[PDB]
């Protein structure tokens, strides 16, 4: 039986509906682990080494951690998710570093699907019509769980179309909308934070009357809420953006992760 490693827990999560125990799937940074700065165990060198495929999300992702998928099977590839997603830079000026969070998005959930169902169809052929027809099942299953909520989304007022955030987290779903960003920092790794950024945001929200902002389910939610305060707007909560929750928690699956942030953020704008 071969054993496919995904870098961390949404994409573990996503490659397990595709592959439904034809493999073994594997996760380097568990849930509630760091995807962003994760420091790589004498065990987790072990199921580096297990793996006969290695699903990346790229887009840097990963960047500090790259260096331990070294002295691999033989065969043994690392395949980037994310091929064929356009990136967005970390500037909040448009060029610059990849934003990494590319799976915060509907389109892009049925990229990282295919890419994974052609990865997993060149490593193991013999199942290619079972990864085929589990593929399109569970792209049909988040399209079913997730487009509604876009339905919802896409009815707000143009003026009031701003996904604020702290972390950078919901460009690619802002972009997938057509709504427009605001956030205090791009990754949450980057210990500078910049009081530039802050300032930044506090004047847009002000400029465009946005009454909502949130933190996520891994950082802080100081400062969002005292931008909140400053701005005269709403602390919006908590949205599932880094890793899936806990099993008992809200988002233990990729879909559900999506779904929970995308009704929070509806549940917000109406
Ligand atoms: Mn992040």
């Amino acid at each position: 039986k071969k054993v496919v490693l995904s870098s961390f827990s949404i994409i573990g999560d996503i490659t397990q509906n595709i592959a439904k125990d034809l493999v073994t799937v594997t996760t380097l940074v568990e849930a509630g682990n760091d995807a962003h700065s994760y420091q790589v165990t004498s065990a987790d060198a072990i199921k580096i080494q297990n793996a006969d495929l290695i699903l990346c999300n790229g887009l840097h992702l990963e960047e500090t951690y790259m260096k331990y998928f070294t002295n691999l099977k033989k065969g043994t590839k690392i395949i980037t998710v994310t091929d064929g997603i356009n990136p967005i830079g970390v500037s909040e000026d448009t060029d610059s570093e990849p934003n990494p969070h590319a799976w915060m998005s509907l389109t892009n959930a049925m990229i990282y699907i295919e890419n994974i169902r052609k990865a997993l169809t060149a490593l193991d052929p013999s199942n290619a019509k079972k990864y085929e027809l589990n593929a399109r099942e569970y792209s049909e299953k988040i399209r079913n769980s997730i487009l509604p909520l876009k339905t919802r989304i896409e009815k707000v007022d143009p003026e009031k179309r701003w996904f604020v955030t702290s972390e950078g987290c919901l460009v690619y779903l802002a972009e997938d909308f057509g709504f427009k960003s605001l956030y205090l920092w791009p990754i949450n790794s980057d210990s500078e934070r910049s009081p530039s950024m802050m300032r930044h945001a506090i004047n847009q929200m002000r400029s465009h009357k946005i009454k909502f902002i949130f933190s996520e389910s891994t950082n802080s939610d100081q400062p969002a809420k005292q931008v909140a305060y400053e701005t005269n707007a709403s602390y919006g909560g908590v949205l599932y953006v880094d890793s899936l929750s806990k099993p008992d928690g809200p988002a233990p699956t990729y879909l559900d992760l999506l779904r929970f942030s995308l009704t929070k953020i509806v549940d917000t704008l109406f």
